[PDB]
């Protein structure tokens, strides 16, 4: 059984998103999201079309780069380290699931190193 998809809304918004969330969604996300392997990241896991009935027993905070997506638009975040630890939840959370060899791995392995340079450039918070 799958649990609903992570909230993307926030009842308290920042009053405007900072330079460096705006990088992280116009630049960082933009870029994840059109790499040949982000598609299996793309939404939530769904352990049921999986047969994964474990997935939740060991993932507690299921993440996903369409979650972040709608997070980054609907101004969710009050500042970069909140939506830097999603994308970390979400790499880990495949790390922590499957095993060092898995196909799925060396994907989200790829994906990480191009968010690691990606969050280089990330601007000094303004």
């Amino acid at each position: 059984m799958n649990p609903p998809p992570p909230e993307t809304s926030q009842p308290q918004k920042p009053k405007r998103q900072t330079n460096q969330l705006q990088y992280l969604l116009r630049v960082v996300l933009k870029t994840l999201w059109k790499h040949q392997f982000a598609w299996p990241f793309q939404q939530p896991v769904d352990a049921v079309k999986l047969n994964l009935p474990d997935y939740y027993k060991i993932i507690k905070t299921p993440m996903d780069m369409g979650t972040i997506k709608k997070r980054l638009e609907n101004n969710y975040y009050w500042n970069a380290q909140e939506c830097i630890q999603d994308f970390n939840t979400m790499f880990t959370n495949c790390y922590i699931y499957n095993k060092p060899g898995d196909d799925i791995v060396l994907m989200a392995e790829a994906l990480e190193k191009l968010f690691l340079q990606k969050i280089n450039e990330l601007p000094t918070e303004e």
